[PDB]
């Protein structure tokens, strides 16, 4: 099995003991490091954060203690445009300045792979990210005649119907992509008015939920698009979703005003980490959505949406189920990577239990 684990340059700055750099990842954990995001600047790729170069450089040094151990430099993120992104796919000429300039960055700063995170293509971009891909794939196959071993070229692809159909040619990037993460952890949101999973496996009976905001529809569906079960990584977050109560009522579909106060450490609205909800569940009220076998919790106005070390074993067993290559995890930096927040005292509870699982029979 894969074990894709995303570690992001921007954890860095969180205060405390939520600020996370690449030497707090254990080596032997995933099978591939993707570190996100690169820009693109002059119709190149390149670093984003200031000491990005650092960084790469502190990843990569993993490769000593785990010869094995696979990295990638993941390209876009929402911060950057889409429209950016379009821009350089759909003309002939920014593509291959963009094409030709990866190889290099990649080889330069060890990374052993591009992870292509466009979010997210519109109407007018699936063809051309067809195009991106199949030339990006071919130049890696030239570049590999020079004597290295070729580098790896991923997707992220959104889970959502809606998105895959407007933005991805499903069929014809699976030919040419090594993997593609599917972000099955997106289901839900505050734009909705109420309380909800957003990385249920299956749906809802009870008495509301709309069939494709799951993760098993969002599988079957990419696997009836034509995306072999051997290319597939099914995503599993870390993170969990909060939105802040309109009322007493904590049950299906009850209201909401907004997204959750921020995290401590994460400071953001409507996400927590799994360690900020390890400490959120002191005084909380737990819950299972018992068909879409995930969690919640609540304490005064606030809700919480998240996975646990039950859940995400479960997702686990799913994706051995039904024979895919794997697991995508966003992120490591939103684990308990120091292992004292969830009683346990164990790093990376819910990566080892993903981990632990995929490592059976
Ligand atoms: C990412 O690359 C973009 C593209 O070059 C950078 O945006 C440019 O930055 C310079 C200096 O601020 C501006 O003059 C350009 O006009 C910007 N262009 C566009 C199209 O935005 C951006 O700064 C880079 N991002 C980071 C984090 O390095």
């Amino acid at each position: 099995y894969k074990l894709i684990c995303y570690y992001t340059s921007w954890s860095q700055y969180r205060e405390g003991d939520g600020s996370c750099f690449p030497d707090a990842i254990d080596p032997f954990l995933c099978t591939h490091v993707i570190y996100s995001f690169a820009n693109i600047s002059n119709n190149e790729i390149d670093t984003w954060e200031w000491n990005d170069v650092t960084l790469y450089d502190t990843l990569n040094t993993l490769k000593n203690r785990n010869p094995k151990l696979k990295t990638l430099l993941s390209v876009g993120g929402w911060n950057f445009g889409s429209q950016r992104f379009s821009k350089i796919a759909s003309k002939t000429q920014s593509r291959r300045t963009f094409i030709k300039s990866v190889p290099p960055f990649l080889r330069t700063h060890g990374f052993d792979g591009l992870d292509l995170a466009w979010l997210y293509p519109g109407w007018r971009d699936k063809r051309h990210l067809t195009t991106l891909v199949k030339e990006m794939k071919a130049e890696f196959v030239r570049e590999a005649q020079a004597g290295t071993e070729q580098l790896l070229l991923s997707a992220a692809v959104p889970a959502g119907k809606i998105a895959i159909d407007r933005g991805y040619d499903i069929a014809q990037i699976s030919r040419h992509l090594d993997f593609i993460s599917l972000l099955t952890y997106d289901f839900h949101g505050a734009w909705r008015q109420t309380v909800g999973h957003h990385s249920p496996l299956f749906r809802g009976q009870e008495d509301a939920s709309s069939r494709f905001s799951n993760a098993d529809y969002a599988v079957s569906y990419m696997l009836r698009l034509g995306a072999p079960a051997n290319k597939l990584v099914m995503g599993i977050p870390t993170f969990g979703k909060s939105y802040t109560l309109a009322s007493s009522k904590t049950d299906v579909g009850a209201p909401i005003s907004g997204p959750g106060i921020p995290g401590q450490f994460t400071k953001e609205k409507g996400i927590l980490a799994y360690y900020e909800i390890c400490d959120f569940l002191h005084g909380a009220t737990t819950h299972r959505f018992r068909d879409q076998q995930v969690p919640y919790a609540t304490k005064g106005n606030q809700w919480v949406a998240y996975d646990d070390q039950e859940s995400v074993k479960n997702k686990a067993r799913y994706l051995k189920n039904r024979q895919l290559a794997g697991a995508m995890v966003w992120a490591l930096d939103l684990d308990d990577f120091r292992g004292t927040f969830c009683g346990q005292n164990l790093a990376f509870p819910l990566t080892n239990a993903i981990k632990d699982v995929l490592a059976g029979v």
